[PDB]
């Protein structure tokens, strides 16, 4: 019912990363963002500044499989989905990479803000 | 308010290390989701999966906690799990694991709705 | 709605294998059963007789994750689920094994019969 | 009735080998599920996943088919996919894959609702 | 139609090997039997005697629960008293460690009906050698 | 008698070595079954599988080769049926320029249809001995 | 409260190394600087001169887009003009092949406030050596 | 001056070598941070982490060891603050019975509280040199 | 004719498998030449060379074995001379307890002297197939 | 006495192979020739055709100065028109690199005198295959 | 005092890094002894040994290098004698273009003769740190 | 002339280590002793205490017959009360297996005559570490 | 005359296999030279070297002898030594060695003046 | 005394091989020559014909060390010497090769003939 | 002529080492003895003291092959011989070891004294 | 007297490094014996063996000499040969060799009668 909005906002964020448009990513993310990801080497990154590097510095298509949104109150949600990223390597052969993601959401003045983001498996930068 | 979230997380961790499921079951939401290395990159649907490990010398340390409080009855702690143990050879070993636990306060006590584990 | 019956009948079959009760397995399966599984070495096995071997010849717990039942007509269904089998090895350490399963179902005189069964990943015999 | 299921399966396979998506899209059910080696042990939710491979010398052979017909408008074919191709070195190679396709006849033509692929 | 008899006679022969009863094997096989098999090291063995070794030297201590499955048969019937079955041999057994194992072998058996019963004149075997 | 079966087998083999499919297609039964190392332990149905190896054969990779048929054993059944079980010693020259030999154990089941002998089944152990 | 100044001064120093501006590094560091780092091979280097090498010998051809992140800081304030920050150095860069790489290094910097600005008296570094 | 800091460091080291935690606990600040090889590139918070190594030390594994503190460099700040940066040459005897030496680069930040010196932070590169 | 040569060859082979030299000595010509893998590419003169393998055979190492003579080709010359060229498929059981097959290509030149057939020369390629 | 003729005829055959003149080889060999040789992969090749390959596919670019030596001959004469020579083949040649190499091979040739000239009915070869 | 010994040691080191022998020859005693890794565990007598490394240094192999003298310990004896025991951290850039550090433990015995300090003995453990 | 006293005092020290008598070693060595040796892992150890470990932890069960030889000495005499000997240490011993072994080590010892007896202020050692 | 040289060579060989030096000493010339693998490519000066091996199940076979007779009291035999023995594992092994023995008939019996051994 | 003639005739033969003059080698050798050498692969070669190959198909210098001539009768000798052959490899570096030789000699109508020749170690062809 | 005395005195010394009688070795050797040997690790040992170790701390037989004595003056000689030492290893198998030796001799008050001793190849301690 | 022996040894060494045989031939005794690594553990009989190396950037250093003087016209020097050279790669290398040279003064100049070389 309300979980359908959380999945749509998650796609927008993912599309911002695949397209490489930071201004869209920055809007959907909470300036005070925490994140565990394989690129962080088992550390909790504090800023946008960490992610900006990957934006500022190939045909791909992300698929969001088996979503599970835990809705809390009026303005809080926790989606736990799988990230099947399809891309083409330098050699020219097509490759798929699986990554398990958890994104904690907080609705602030209308739009949904991303406060925390967990990522297991392959890095998608 | 974040200090309460860290205390409830320790209780849950202690329940796993002590092997007391009834304590784990209380602190966890019966409708629990979880990504963990044991799940082989799948989202387990709750309790019954964990029960297996309970029914069938260590010291856990919770480093660099970061609690994101949302509303009155919602929190998201993102901490590191440094588990110290002793191998079969007899030498002491440490294992690092990155954990995210999403919390929901229901009729007083804090319930764990989702749990992520890397490493 | 009707998919909930297919998931329950699948659990009964799985439980029959874990418990090692063939008579229950034989009832839920169609005597004319086809099956691709890792034990078959990429061949389509024809009988119960193949499975009987594993029954006639350890604490485990199977979990059925991300089910997807395709209902066709009144008496036909196709469930596509993941088999997370938790067990304890000979050394005494606990192990988990993932296997992707597809079971095609056919309702005959009340009870659901299993006509075909696909299994990718780890064998659970 | 099983002879129709084998013919429709060939059309789909030929659509993939020829790289004509419009033919693949017609024969497949928009709400398509699929276990395949490319999915990394996950159940893909349909079309968009496959489109990638289409948009971005071989001969396929369909060995030992086994069609389970259910009702008037339902079938389950379980066949082997012997795909013959030529490697970069120039030598010819064969690759075996075990496939299960669940079919549903909708307004005349057969639609593919589920597709399993091992090997 | 007539191919169903060829598959039944093939099972009897296979069961004779799994059970280790040579007299049954000897009856179903043609005394002038040719055979390519992995045990022969790429040679065509003559009639019987070669196989007897595997039957006779089978000890009860090494006797393991096994079950053979005959998958995707293809019987080519020629005349009234001749047939050629080409099947796959999925042999399920339990190793010395106690774990269950499966072994695939591709078999071709040429049959000749003599005074009622079917006689095996030639036998080809690729893959794993699946005599106990 | 058996001498006709060995001659027809050579024609088929020569069709593969020369890379002339039309000759291969004539001598083979359109409904052909076959176990061979290229099939990965499966029973192929059709010419279509074999056509690939004929058509994709380049003249640049065309090497001087000579097949030898050793220790034949033809089992004649009725008037229009035969089963030859022979060894295929294929002599060729590798890309480096050195001469190499490859052994393969073959069983071909034959059926005489409207004059000429047709190949209904074909088994092959050892090395895959097709120019490709 | 006062720890926020220590984290800001640490960033300035780090930025001086990433930008390759020694004059800024020299100002923020105490001329009598001690340092354990992976480049020192388990020795305590004396004040400056050792570091100058890495600044001066940095060529523009090898100049790579890099971005340092300071994670989980822990500032121990002592008196009015002394601090000890213990932080993790996640350095993001792009290798010669063109692929992006991250390198972790555990750092401890002991600070001493002299005539206004903070001076770095000691510097410890575990893990990867992350000077260009 | 600096001579007091080196003496207090020896007491702490001796507490670890002797395996007496109560002495270690006294000399260390309950709010202790620490980078060490056992922490896997993380900053540990507490005694609790260290207690494990003291308590789980068996008398059967108790080996004759002798620590040497080489090239100390004490940075004194104010009246009640110091930063020693020394090398830890730990001499021990392995299970085989042969004598072995292990080098580790250490930085310990000290704070004098109600008389005795308290250890607030502790850095360790190289070998983990705790009896276990 | 050639059937007598194959029977006498079996007697000789059986004498080696049974380890009865007196039978071997009778069937062999005292002036026997032989190329075999045990000779290291030399032509041995005498029984004396072979006697070693018979006499030094222990009962503890005595294994169930069965030799098979495949694709014989006897070249008869005059009344009292023959040349058999056969393959020796020796089936045995290794120390581990598993069954093994070993191929060896043999040529034996025969000479009929005062009734019984005498072996004047013996060639052996492949595996040395004597119980030892 | 009569053995000297057998050694001379063997040299002629060997020289025919080294010179690459098949017509001379074909004359000295019996059209119904059997042969065990390393090139045959432990099989008994039929008469001619197999050998022709090595003669015909010999290129002038790969033509190397070679010299065969026949050491320790042992001719077993049977009747008037039958002989069995067992000799060693030391073939001296020069490799592609330009260095001289020697290769040993143990040979047995069974001879039959037909209308004057000696015909070779069987030929065994162990060790190195020494056809250009 | 000891500060003069460290300055004269730098001059000598700089003479080796710059490749100016005349400066090295002046600062060294013509009757110089030396243990170094290049000597293969022997005590070299003369400049002549060292001259080789100076003279055979090519400008093509000339790399940007910087030596650092860490933890000096000068033992002054009388008016005209000193013994410095220091560590040689030599920073350089390899042929691949990556920066490398090499540690070497050095002992230099000094003797003040007609004003300037002369080097009578020189010990070197670890890496040989001469541009060559 | 005066160098003969330096070689005798060096032997006394060496004999103190081989005999395992520390009190004799302690007398001949300067309490403020520096030393580079292979056991120190490229560090300069402080005075005594480091060495005591090797003396005290020497067990009688591991006590092996050893004999040190001082080859090619070179004593540099400075003033009245200073000397620098540079010698090779050929230590002969017997391993646990019982076989005799020799170990080479290049040593430099700087000497200072204090109230009669010669005191050792510095000691360098390359090659094998030759303390029991 | 060559048949006598082969018989005397067997006696010498048998003396070594049996380990009877007095027989070896008689058949050998006190001034004996010898190249053998034990000598490490040096020419041993006689008896005393061999005595060591005597003082501190096999069957030797002498294949392809070639005796060069010179004058009345001189011969040069060049033969192959196929020595059959049993290894520690219990399996039978053969070892080839190429030998040249130069003979000199002195007061009746044949004396061995030189002995070469390859392999 | 008489052994000095045997060493001189051995040098002539060796020089014939190093110079590659067969006619000189053929004269000094007995047409019925036996020989064990490393090139023969542990066989006794019968002819000149074997050696001719090496003649018909680089700066070297042979040295004859520790000769030991056993003189028998008037026309028989047995020299046992070491062959230190110095040569330069294809790379251009100088190499030495040791070979232990025994040559049995027979004086026929004046000149010494070589009836047998043994060679251990390295081949000098 | 005079070289025969040098070979006899060399045997006495060798026998003293094989028998393990130092007093005999000490007499035949010059107290001021130099020596290059494999045990010295490419150094020139100065004393008896080095050798004493091996004496103070198995059936063997030494053979002295191809001696070459260079006689200088009335009381000086230089023998250059090969040391073929035959022994039995711990396993029980017989082994031979070659070593090239040079011993410089000086006749002092009757008996020959050994002033220098070189040894290449295998050590015989 | 030992200082003359060391000077004559340098002249000989320099003759080898410079490749001037006439100088080497003068300083060496025509009846020269020599153990060296090139001889493969054999005693070479003089000149002709060495000539090969002469007819078909380095710096030699003579360390720790020890001259044993015997009579008026005899000496035995035992020294170490540290030869410095540059490999094909271009890096500098050192090679150690232990040498013993026995000297005999004949009509003025010192002649080399024997020469040992290890390493």
């Amino acid at each position: 019912m309300r979980k359908q909005e959380i999945i749509k906002t998650t796609e927008q964020l993912i599309e911002a990363v695949n397209n490489g448009d930071f201004e869209a990513y920055a809007k959907i993310c909470d300036p005070g963002l925490t994140s565990f990801e394989p690129e962080a080497l088992g550390n909790l990154v504090e800023g946008m500044d960490f992610h900006r590097f990957y934006f500022e510095n190939k045909p791909i298509h992300t698929t969001i499989l088996n979503p599970h949104v835990h809705v809390i109150g009026e303005d809080a949600a926790c989606i736990a989905y799988i990230r099947l990223t399809q891309y083409i390597d330098g050699q020219g052969r097509p490759r798929t990479s699986q990554s398990e993601e958890t994104r904690v959401w907080h609705r602030r003045d209308g739009k949904w803000q991303n406060v925390h983001f967990h990522c297991s498996g392959a890095p998608v930068a």
